[PDB]
């Protein structure tokens, strides 16, 4: 049993290649990949429930930075804001959003941005999965701010539109303990992740 | 003010239209919808953290004192594979072949996990559970890699059917019953009653 906590974006963006390479190299180790908010991801690591966590930065501990990536806008196709090539902040600020629930970094990222802007954040509706995000935004009322790697399926959905912003960025990091890296399959997954 | 728990299939199937009618009818109400495995969805209902839950039937829902229970739909279990998976060749996949391939599965606390483990026990075939996962996005992401196949409820395959990199097939059945559950005290509260009403009159279709 190799147990992993990971940001929702990773199992439909870059992780599956790593999962496959690992299983090839350790055939008898069952993988467990639990998609979680960063904050919960660190709890369950501390509790010994996972061996490794891939989380954001709003939140003997070995950390490695993996990448940065912009935040973009998700929209119903033919939402007014889909008219822009790049969506200006003054327009975006006007429209109600779907948001992540508490314990997700992106949530604390979107709050922080709107605090600095001094524009009121209109949080119609809270969700906890990327599917829910797409399902809601499809319905045409609400828009969502989401990291680029979360929007892979979104870009190919003709019901939806994805747009860069006129920047707002997040960093994704990998996190474990030192004693854990003395375990070769864990170490191997750690190096696999960065290897590719 | 209104907190919903729901199995993953709902927010990519029948629930987003209900959310939309609900926010327009009660605009000052903050809606939270948390996608969860059935066990946790019920824990959080019992504990007052959500106001109602849509869950996979566990066969005991009416044993609770204050319970009201609405059956929404029954549905088949179907197979998910990569487009170019050998099993994609069939129109209706037979169990005798399907049993021979390593699977992605749900982890602990999902009704779908037991449904699948028990079936395999009952078939005297051994489940090869190479990977556990907890969302439909992960199921799709992993299955596009062409090693693993997945047993999923029909309504959990909406986006998979529109993805040319994936194949969805019926089996040659396994079914599940999705139900909505709350306590009778909560249905005295107007927005919970309204949400209850919207679901019963729209989630089935």
């Amino acid at each position: 049993e190799l147990c992993i906590a990971a940001i929702h974006s990773l199992c439909g963006s870059y992780l599956p290649p790593v999962l496959q390479k690992f299983c090839r190299d350790y055939p008898e180790v069952q993988l467990r990949v639990t998609s979680l908010g960063s904050d919960r991801a660190l709890k369950v690591l501390k509790d010994g429930l996972v061996d490794l966590a891939i989380v954001m930065n709003n939140r003997d501990m070995v950390v490695e930075v993996l990448y940065d990536e912009p935040i973009e806008l998700l929209t119903a196709a033919n939402h007014p804001l889909a008219a822009y090539e790049r969506v200006p902040w003054s327009e975006l600020v006007r429209y109600p959003q779907v948001v992540f629930k508490d314990g997700y970094g992106m949530q604390r990222l979107v709050q922080e941005k709107f605090e600095r802007l001094e524009a009121t954040l209109q949080a119609a509706l809270e969700v906890n999965t990327l599917d829910a995000f797409r399902g809601v935004v499809r319905q045409g009322e609400l828009i969502a701010l989401l990291p680029s790697s979360a929007l892979v399926e979104a870009r190919l959905d003709p019901t939806l539109a994805v747009r860069p912003l006129a920047g707002l960025t997040r960093r994704v990091v990998m996190v474990t303990t030192q004693d854990r890296l003395q375990i070769p399959p864990i170490k191997h997954f750690w190096q696999l992740v960065r290897e590719n």
